[PDB]
Order: structure tokens, then sequence, then C-alpha cells
């Protein structure tokens, strides 16, 4: 349905989450570190992004140094033509860093 989120652990610090645009109007990321989502929680990370750049919708946080083995539990939201779509049950394990 909506694109699979690409999550990236940034070295030295941070997290990048993104999807490719397909004429969307909004992308939201909701994520928790090392703790499952209990329902549709706003999360530790929570932002609505309303401007795409370079054909993508990109969430960035530069506040967390992730550790190898850290897990992020998440959901996302996309608006297309006035209708909302969710990616549920997102789960990602930090296994490499990206510069």
């Amino acid at each position: 349905v909506v694109p699979s989120a690409k999550l990236e652990a940034i070295y030295p610090k941070g997290l990048r989450v993104s999807i490719p645009d397909d004429g969307f109007s909004l992308f939201a990321f909701h994520g928790k570190l090392n703790e499952e989502m209990d329902g549709l929680e706003a999360g530790h990370w929570a932002r609505d992004i309303t401007k795409p750049k370079e054909g993508r919708w990109t969430f960035r946080d530069r506040n967390v140094k992730l550790k190898l083995g850290d897990k992020i539990y998440f959901w996302t939201y996309v608006i297309k033509d006035g209708l909302g779509y969710r990616q549920d049950n997102g789960e990602w394990t930090v296994t490499e860093f990206v510069n």
C-alpha cells in the first residue's frame, strides 16, 4: 500500500527515516526505541512532514546515538489525495551505520 520506510542509523549521531514520493501530501513517522508500540502511540520520535525534497519524504533526528542491536518499533502515515494510509507494525534493528 504505502511505501516501506527506509530507516538509517547515522554515525556519529542520529536517525533518518524516508520514503519515495508518489504524489503524496504528508508523511508522518512515529517511532519508539527498544519498546514496542502499544497501539498507535505518538512515540519517542513523532513528526509530520509536509514538504518532500529530492523525490522523497524524510524525517531526521540528530539527537540519538543508536547502538548496534537497538530496535525501533514504528508506524507511518501517508496522505494521498486527501486520504490517509498507515504502515503498521514497523520493526527495524540497527545492524550498520551510515555516514
